[PDB]
């Protein structure tokens, strides 16, 4: 009944992709609006903004409080930074595309959690959004590998890409409203908090190869930090099956060579 | 030489494997035993090593004692000391660690697998090297972790499976015809006792599963129990019901708790 049928809020290519083949394949400019998160300044930089391509697009920009009582609208949330109370909302049809294999690693920073709690793979979940934080009901997920040299920054872009692919394998159902889903278990369920993450991590060495690599590569996201040692960035951090001693550290010009409590080789590379 | 065996170490896993050995394998003249630092020499909730070889003219030796003895079975059974493979003649060196191996090294294994959220653990017979809880895997048992397992009961589990894996393995470690495969350094963690607070503050800003595994982690009456709002807890139980998010309600018996996805704890209150 209402012209207003679908709002995309949130950031970075996976909101601004999965836009792009709504305004393709599905719903025409006015019947779109999104809401881009608070510090979208409309600049395309390392990621597309969503800002800039629904101003660019014609694609009306509004608040929470607009959508409020369009019933019916389908609303997804893709990388979006307000927390919604669904009692505010006319339409139950209200989505999340969480980065992380749900239930586990719920809630922030979810680049660096697996990678720092030394996980092998991650996924990208596709949920209804209840007023829990990343709890709903899950409707499809995809699992994907966290390759053992890979960054928090690799594994982000990972994200956006298998998150982008749920999303237009997803939509059909959701807009026809045929779509299942499940109820997520309590056991495995995980959250970290920006509270729980120093962003400036003090590395311990009193750990395994597998743990002090992961310890640096989960920082590794050169847009906003790289982790530091004996007043070095790191770019990049190797691991490898060599046995080399146990507890080695040596630092070079270009390279630190490190070992753990196991004694496997990692060669932390240094920035300049 | 005389001297076929040691076995060093503690509790009813290195009392048992003695008497085991004893009753089937060799003779006391054929033993000896190196107890730990802290064996008081009498029973308590468990069985004193020093004792049972005392009752049993089974001769206490020092390391010391046994580095030259040509083709003697070293056999670590939750020994306090860290050996240096140098020192000894024979290379027949090996323990019984109370993890599944490679994950949880190092120590306070009853604790560190449920702190960090895992539905398994395991005991792992390995050859000793000098590294800790590094050296190659002979056998393993995987076990579960139910979910209201406290420390203590894991530990009792370590006892029992660690006792029968020491059983089914030592006729082919006394026939030197056991079999071995290097660890991975994929999966490899290790703890040391710098790492685990043992006046363990709760996170409450975590899920449920999370808060419970914060319990009952620390569940373990001879040493210490976890305290909120100065009760001490003797059991956790988690329950898919939902209550809500972030409920904190303290009774005369029990608190009643849920984290950020809304489950139901019941963390009973020690009677005394
Ligand atoms: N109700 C609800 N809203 C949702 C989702 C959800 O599953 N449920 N998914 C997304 C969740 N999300 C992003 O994808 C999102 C956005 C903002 C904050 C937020 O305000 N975080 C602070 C909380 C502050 C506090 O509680 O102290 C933080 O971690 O510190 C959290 C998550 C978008 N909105
Ligand atoms: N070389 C070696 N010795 C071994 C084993 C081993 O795999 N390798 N297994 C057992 C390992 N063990 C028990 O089963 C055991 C005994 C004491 C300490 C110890 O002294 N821990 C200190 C570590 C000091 C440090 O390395 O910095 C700690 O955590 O504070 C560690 C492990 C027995 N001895
Ligand atoms: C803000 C921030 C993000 N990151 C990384 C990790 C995040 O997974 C990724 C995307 O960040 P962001 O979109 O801010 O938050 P979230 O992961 O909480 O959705 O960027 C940093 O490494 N350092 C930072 O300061
Ligand atoms: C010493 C100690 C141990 N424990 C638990 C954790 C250990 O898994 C178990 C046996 O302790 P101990 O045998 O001293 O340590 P480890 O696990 O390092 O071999 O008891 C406590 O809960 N509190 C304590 O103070």
């Amino acid at each position: 009944g209402h012209m207003i049928k679908i709002c995309i809020a949130g950031k970075n290519n996976i909101a601004v992709n999965s836009l792009q083949f709504i305004l393709k394949n599905y719903f025409e400019a006015d019947q779109i609006v999104v809401i881009p998160n608070k510090n979208d300044k409309g600049i395309d930089s390392w990621q597309k903004s969503l800002l800039k391509f629904a101003l660019d697009n014609n694609i009306k920009i509004v608040t929470l409080d607009e959508i409020y009582n369009i019933e019916q609208i389908i609303f997804f949330s893709l990388e979006f930074d307000q927390i919604i109370k669904i009692e505010n909302f006319k339409s139950d049809r209200l989505f999340n595309i969480h980065f992380s294999a749900l239930p586990k690693y719920k809630g922030v920073f979810t680049s660096i959690t697996p990678i720092l709690n030394n996980e092998l793979e991650s996924g990208v979940t596709l949920h209804r959004i209840d007023n829990g934080i990343d709890t709903g009901n899950i409707i499809d997920q995809h699992c994907f590998p966290i390759d053992i040299n890979d960054t928090a920054r690799d594994l982000y872009f990972n994200y956006l890409k298998y998150g982008e692919s749920i999303f237009k394998k997803n939509i059909q159902t959701i807009i026809n409203n045929s779509y299942k889903d499940l109820k997520q278990t309590n056991i495995n369920s995980s959250y970290f908090s920006r509270k729980d993450i120093n962003l400036v991590h003090k590395i311990n060495f009193k750990k395994t190869s597998f743990e002090i690599h992961n310890q640096i590569r989960a920082f590794i996201f050169q847009e906003y930090q790289l982790p530091i040692i004996n007043n070095s960035k790191i770019i990049k951090s190797i691991l490898a099956n060599e046995f080399i001693g146990y507890n080695v550290f040596e630092e070079f010009e270009n390279y630190f060579i490190i070992s753990g409590i196991d004694g496997f080789k990692i060669i932390a590379q240094k920035l300049n």
